[PDB]
């Protein structure tokens, strides 16, 4: 038995726990890397790519360590250690500005009952910027050569949406329109934003697989598990 | 300076010369337009610039005064770039029409908002939409706009300028745009923060603007 | 097919018409060749091809046709490249020279072997000789890799990796690419093709076979 | 004490320890990957870049595991894990043909004496090809997009450089001409060539070359 394969595939990743994820306090732009679990995590994501048969043409990732190790791992396991990777900024978990390594504690102090009503349920609610004093993770010298004036500090759900979308229609449609395989290792709220978006509208390990036709026309969304 | 962004205006097409609105519409340049590209590239070529990379909308009369400039700066070889995001403004159901018309259609508050937030309407049933064109076939067809202020038309071109202008000029290059109206004039209010001239901007490495100056024959 | 590519020689340049030898001498179209280029890109339009990208040299007379063909196929918005490593062979001492000079700075057995085979290198430029290579166009290359003075077969030794490297992935992608070639350059890919000792059209399946080259013409 | 910086710069480095080095076998294309040693080798290789305060703008490998993952280690060591990253065959080692996978004895055995002098001190002799039946490493799916005639079946070192210059040219000099930090993850051989090839001709040690605007060499280093 085999199937017809799409004209076009994107499969989207979320990357696994990191430390921020474990010691419970929100990262955003803050460059937490991954805990052993979070290795293990991918590990086992890029075997569950493996055991259906994804051949990627080419993978992308946020400038985060969390995205970019994740990466390398499925990779590794894929034995497509040798394909074209590319990282971009535009791709990054919401910057949660003030809030950035703040716990439950903290969080609930800082918002009222309506604010962190509105901040789990909706995507609209905006952090204020990064405190004097504060190690703002947008002062990382990777971020060097960009414009400063676009560089967020703190950021809504919809407001890291609205910098996301130009890169994903710019660089990750026009190569589902070659006809590519394209494999994106991403955060959680990037994730579900760009099934919004292609759908028109999970467990932890589950990846989102979706094919397309020469017209850019989505034939089906499928969630993989293990 | 460690960079420079020279910005310039394509000339005359053929639905400027017959009065009516084009936005998307893919007009030609007409012979007067193909000589202001001359002028255009005679101009730069006596302020001496060589450039390592230019930059054009998707637009027939964009692209044809660059190929014009570029000859005349014996540059035919380095790095063109086009892409719709540079486009002017999609001018929806305004498409195609004189002056006249436009205040037919629009009410006088309408033409008096016609600043930079009036969202002129779609297309009509019928009307030929210029976005239908087989070059926009590859495109996200969610992201085409019918009908853009120019409010709107920044929002889209911003995200071109960040990512495929300002890193070359970070890099140290000199870069030519050859732009539509509205499109130069947004990208000079978000610089500065706000027929043959010439917008020349210089940066340092920190991409700080130190000066913008306005070159012509005069 | 799968994907293909077309190669298209470029029209008449001044130099072919005052019959002297160019080379990398950055001869420009003639108004017949301008014509021959109108001319090719009506052919290829009457023949449905619609490509992703195109390819020139460095030189003027190849870019230039690639710019007239583009616009006759309303392709102008589409991805160009041009690349030093399509030019035609640097000629050397002979570079400007016409039949007779030539006749008169090779021997009887030299000319013999220049004309009838593609292995005899010319000598390089002479002291005091303008060199077509001293051209800031070439000012990014590696110095060292610059010809001065090339065989028929060490042109194709340079434009093959760059044949290898930037046109086979591209119908390896299904792509239908056009290259805008020098005679020599044309015939040595042609010869690469089909294993063998005004347009080409090759045709492959999706391994890389070739199944059919066809001649079109008008 | 401030030095004035170059318009560019070029730092090749080699990988470290595989399986097929420490258990003496001659790898070439064989897709042998780094033991607990060479990893270690790469950690180290990258702790001593950071300490001469290297940032690079772009880093390249071959298309061999050995070189991507040393590549990888580095880049985490140097917080440059986010930097673009280029891997193409044209860098990849010499491919040894039917002398892949041959211990010392099966070398001497497989070449005369003359043959084995030549292979040790020249750069112009050419393996035979992978035998039926020798698994041969080019059949990877890896290379399934290359022109099937351009793909090596037995390389000298001179033909490993000529199918490589290309790639350097095209590549990393127009990186360079625009003022560029380059790394170079490499194989030994191919690092030794570019060597030879640019100044115009220890374990774990580093090459490093700086160049003006006009592409003259202006210094080559060696760092441990």
């Amino acid at each position: 038995r085999k199937k017809i394969e799409p004209f076009s595939t994107l499969v989207i990743l979320r990357h696994g726990e990191s430390l921020s994820n474990l010691n419970r306090t929100y990262s955003g732009w803050y460059d937490t890397d991954l805990t052993e679990k979070g290795i293990e995590d991918a590990y086992a994501a890029g075997r569950l790519l493996k055991s259906h048969g994804f051949h990627f043409d080419v993978c992308f990732s946020s400038y985060l360590k969390r995205s970019i190790r994740t990466m390398w791992i499925v990779l590794d396991v894929l034995d497509q250690m040798h394909i074209q990777t590319i990282s971009n900024w535009r791709l990054n978990e919401c910057h949660f500005g003030l809030l950035t390594g703040m716990n439950k504690e903290q969080i609930c102090t800082t918002l009222t009952e309506e604010e962190l009503n509105i901040w789990k349920k909706d995507t609209c609610l905006q952090p204020p910027p990064c405190a004097p004093g504060q190690e703002n993770p947008s002062d990382d010298p990777k971020y060097k050569d960009l414009d400063p004036r676009v560089i967020p500090n703190g950021e809504s759900i919809d407001m890291m949406w609205e910098r996301a979308k130009p890169y994903f229609i710019d660089q990750i449609v026009p190569r589902l329109m070659e006809g590519k395989k394209v494999l994106i290792v991403a955060h959680g709220n990037v994730m579900r934003a760009m099934k919004k978006y292609l759908q028109k509208m999970l467990s932890n390990g589950s990846a989102l697989v979706f094919k397309f036709d020469n017209k850019f026309n989505l034939l089906e969304t499928e969630i993989i598990s293990e």
